[PDB]
């Protein structure tokens, strides 16, 4: 249970 940097990086131009 995680948000992240491992799990799923977040995607912002």
């Amino acid at each position: 249970i995680w948000g992240c940097s491992g799990k799923l990086i977040c995607t912002t131009a």
